[PDB]
Order: structure tokens, then sequence, then C-alpha cells
């Protein structure tokens, strides 16, 4: 029963190159998935992958003895700056498993508590901004959300400040992460990437990069010189062991996990706190029973970490935000033998795919005709929910080691917002998602109503 699957429309010599020359990628393969259907054929010069879109066939690309983790082009980009870090480094490379286990422990159940205070630190921070606008000022969403998340992985993670909310404009760090996402990004669709028309692309290329890999120096060179004792992500970067080699990471290697989680360690949980909100003032009914649960739960003038684990409601906004809008919104993977999916395509060893995140969590088969509706209660009970129709955080041993982290600090911080303040939809927004190769809502204004409520 061997199918041929289709493929969109074509370009010459450069194939289906040029469908990526837009400043919305993942969008357009969106559409392009909802004209030609649960999986397509996409080349370029020298490459073929395959965008997997249905739950039918996303479960058997996550048979981990099927298939392994790609580097998808833009990681290989990524791993310009981020090297053999955890997220941007194959499987089999010895600096993947060796990191792996010594960090693991750093996002463990005692781990979260004891970040727990700093992300309160970042927290209030942001509720103290928005208590101290003026009437009629407005808050824009993902810029704030961004002051936050960078804030919260450098104090956690490093015990570095990037007093982000004394800033008017983005910490250095963010001007030039975002710039080598761009470029990262833009430079997917270039055929001659060596064309002397990109000699000041790679020049301010180099440029981004010195600027991460100075902040990463500072941020080693005061741990070390400290004469605090820390317990942090940073320690067991410089004192953990791995129990298989018996090695600790080197030097190098150090400097490429630093800038993977500041960069993994933020940008995405940005955009699920912008999504998250932009869902809420749209659907004021889960807005109303969010806030409620944050009201009864949140009894204390300083959320404690007990209690963050008990704002369930909240957790079930955040998955149901995820759904619509994941904010890594693909990966990839290979074959790892010749192997046949979904009993009509035959592929061989090495073979690529790529799973379309966003276009999985709309399969009908699965959510229903609601689909693209808000609705939390969806994820009431995990035991309904078919295998690997949720993906927002990879597969396997190769899945986000950040998750914990992130949910714990989007609860708490979602559910302070709901505590402390009333939120409107005062320009009555259109959604607008900005890709870099992330994705997160552009131009998202809302007002703040306090509900004077002390810290
Ligand atoms: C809602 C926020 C987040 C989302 C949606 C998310 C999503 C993902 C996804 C989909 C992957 C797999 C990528 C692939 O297969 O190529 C991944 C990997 C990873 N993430 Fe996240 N992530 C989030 C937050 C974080 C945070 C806060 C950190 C750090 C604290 C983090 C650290 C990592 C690391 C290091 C990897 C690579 C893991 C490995 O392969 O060993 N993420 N994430
Ligand atoms: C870092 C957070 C998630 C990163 C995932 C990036 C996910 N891309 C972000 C933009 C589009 C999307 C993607 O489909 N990319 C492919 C593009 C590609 C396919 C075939 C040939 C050439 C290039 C890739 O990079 O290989
Ligand atoms: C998981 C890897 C990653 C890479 C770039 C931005 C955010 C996350």
């Amino acid at each position: 029963t061997i199918k041929e699957m289709p493929q969109p429309k074509t370009f010459g010599e450069l194939k289906n190159l040029p469908l990526l020359n837009t400043d919305k990628p993942v969008q357009a393969l969106m559409k392009i998935a909802d004209e030609l259907g649960e999986i397509f054929k996409f080349e370029a010069p020298g490459r073929v992958t395959r965008y997997l879109s249905s739950q039918r066939l996303i479960k058997e690309a996550c048979d981990e003895s099927r298939f392994d983790k790609n580097l998808s082009q833009a990681l290989k980009f990524v791993r310009d700056f981020a090297g053999d870090g955890l997220a941007t480094s194959w499987t089999h490379e010895k600096n993947w498993k060796k990191a792996h286990n010594i960090l693991l422990p750093s996002f463990s159940q005692q781990a979260m508590k004891g970040y727990h205070a700093m992300m309160v630190d970042i927290a209030v921070q942001l509720v103290q901004k928005w208590e101290r606008l003026n009437a009629d000022e407005h808050i824009e969403v993902p810029e704030d959300m961004t002051r936050l998340t960078l804030d919260t992985i450098g104090l956690c993670g490093f015990n570095y400040r990037f007093n982000s909310f004394y800033r008017d404009q983005p910490h250095p760090f963010i001007t030039s992460m975002v710039r080598a996402l761009d470029e990262a990004m833009n430079k997917l669709q270039r055929a001659n990437p060596d064309d002397p028309a990109y000699d000041e692309n790679k020049r301010q290329f180099q440029e981004d990069i010195k600027v991460m890999n100075d902040l990463v120096d500072k941020i080693i060179a005061d741990r070390k010189a400290s004469g605090e004792q820390s317990d942090d992500l940073l320690t067991h970067m410089l004192n953990g062991k791995d129990p298989e080699t018996g090695e600790p990471l080197d030097d190098e290697n150090i400097r490429y996990q630093i800038i993977t989680f500041l960069i993994a360690g933020h940008e995405t949980t940005s955009g699920l706190l912008s999504f998250a909100l932009y869902f809420l003032v749209k659907n004021p009914h889960v807005l109303q029973k969010a806030a409620e649960e944050a009201a009864r739960v949140l009894v204390d003038p300083v959320p404690s970490y007990k209690q963050v684990k008990q704002l369930k409601y909240v957790g079930m906004v955040l998955n149901e935000a995820l759904r619509l809008w994941p904010t890594a919104p693909a990966f990839s993977l290979y074959a790892k033998e010749d192997t046949v999916l979904g009993g009509e395509y035959p592929l061989e060893k090495g073979d690529e795919l790529m799973v379309l995140i966003p276009q999985l969590h709309r399969d009908k088969t699965i959510w229903g005709d609601d689909v693209e509706e808000f609705r939390p209660e969806r994820f009431e009970n995990p035991s309904a929910i078919p295998q690997h129709a949720f993906k927002p955080h990879g597969n396997g041993q190769r899945a986000c080691i950040g998750q914990q982290f992130a949910l714990h600090e989007a609860t708490l911080v979602l559910g302070m917002m709901l505590k402390h303040f009333d939120f409107e939809d005062h320009t009555n927004y259109e959604l607008d998602i900005k890709e870099t190769l992330t994705l997160k809502p552009e131009g998202f204004v809302v007002k703040a109503k306090s509900k004077k409520i002390p810290l």
C-alpha cells in the first residue's frame, strides 16, 4: 500500500526553498499542510525532508527505537554559537549524554524548591512595575514577559541580575540574540550563503555572537571569584561529575551550555506567557475561572512552592496555550534504519522528518471539531489523550530538559498576575505572530486594573 506523498510548488533548481522566503515560514508551512494533508515532501538543493502533521504518523515518528533527533538546518545554524550544548548536539556525541547526566539533577523537584524564592523575586518586580503604571498607560506584553523570563533564568541559574526591569530598551544580550535568530531564520532560504552580498550579514552575525560570549565571560568570572556559596545550575556545570564517563564538563562545553540555557531557558517561556494572556483576555470565562483559583490558593503575600503546585487550572491554561501555539514550533528526526511509516511511506536509513507541532495540535481526529477553541478542560484527564497527540516539549530522551522549570515559572507568574490585576483588551488586538525560529505575539498590548492587594 505504498503511497506517493504530495509536494508543494517548486522553483526550478531551487526546488521548494523559496517557499521559506517569508518572515513567517512556520505559518506558511501550516498553510501548506492545510492544503496537502498529513505528510508532504520538501526539497532544497542537496536536501530532502518530510513534514508530518497528523497524530497517526507522528506517534510512529516518536518511537525512539526507529527515529533519533536530527539537527534541522535551523539548529545547525544555531550551533554556530551554541556548539555542542544540550540542544544542538547529536545524541551520539559524547557531550550530549555526559551533560545530560550532569545537569538533570538541576531540574529535580528538590532543585525547583531551591529556585522558587528567586523566581518570586523577579515576579514581584513584574507586579510592582504594573502597579506603578499611570491611568490609561498600557502594558507591552511580550516585551515585559521577556524581561521576566530572561531575568529569571539569569538569577535562578547563574546568580546574575540582568535587571531588565531597569531598562526601557532590551538588554544587549536580547538585542544580539534576536538578531542572531533572525539571521539564522533568514539564512534558511539563502541559496548562495557565501555570495559577497552577505558579507555584512556575516560580520553582524559574528558581532552578535561576541556580545553573547562577552556576557558569558562575566557570568563565569563573577562566580569563580564570588565568596557566596551557590547551589544552582552553574554550580552543577562547574562541579558535577558524569556517573557514566566519570568526567566533569570542560570549559569549552560549559560556555556552550550557558549560551544554550540563557536562550532556551527564557525565549520560549516568554512566548508561552504572552500567548496565555492573549487567550485569557479573549476568553473572559476562562480568565474568571483561573482568577478564582488564584484567589483561593494564593492566600499569602508571597506565593510558596506548595501553593504553585496547587494552581492546577492555571496549569491547564498553560497547556492549552501550548496546544494552539507551541513556542518551539518544530523538531526534526532521522530514521535509524529502513522502516515504513504508517504502512504507506517507506523510508531509508538516514531519511529525515520534520514534526510540525502547531498542525499536529490541530488534528481534528484527536481534539474534535472545536479544535480552534481555547478550552483548558481538554487536559483534565491525560489518560483520555491518545499517545503523542501533544508534543510542545519534544520527544523521548531528547525532550526539553527545562519543562518543569518553565511550567513552574509560568504557573507562578500567571497566578500572581491573576491575583493582583483585572485585564482589558482595550485595542481589540488582532493576533500577529512574529517568527524568530521561535513564535511570539507581536504588538500585543493590554491595560491592567489593580485589585489593590498588597505584596
Ligand atoms: C514553554 C517553554 C519551553 C518550550 C515550549 C520548550 C520546548 C522545547 C522543545 C520542543 C525541545 C526539543 C527540541 C528538539 O527536539 O530539537 C526543547 C529542548 C530543550 N530545552 Fe526547552 N522548552 C521550553 C523551555 C525551556 C527552558 C526554560 C529551558 C531551560 C531551563 C529549556 C532547555 C532546553 C534544553 C537544554 C533542550 C535540549 C534538551 C536535550 O536534548 O538534552 N527549555 N525544548
Ligand atoms: C529553536 C526552536 C525551534 C527550531 C525549529 C526550527 C523550525 N524552522 C523554523 C523556520 C521553519 C522551520 C523549519 O521547518 N525548518 C527547516 C527548514 C528547511 C527545510 C528543508 C530544507 C531547508 C530548510 C529546517 O530548519 O531544516
Ligand atoms: C531548544 C532549542 C532552542 C533554540 C533556540 C531558541 C530556543 C530554543
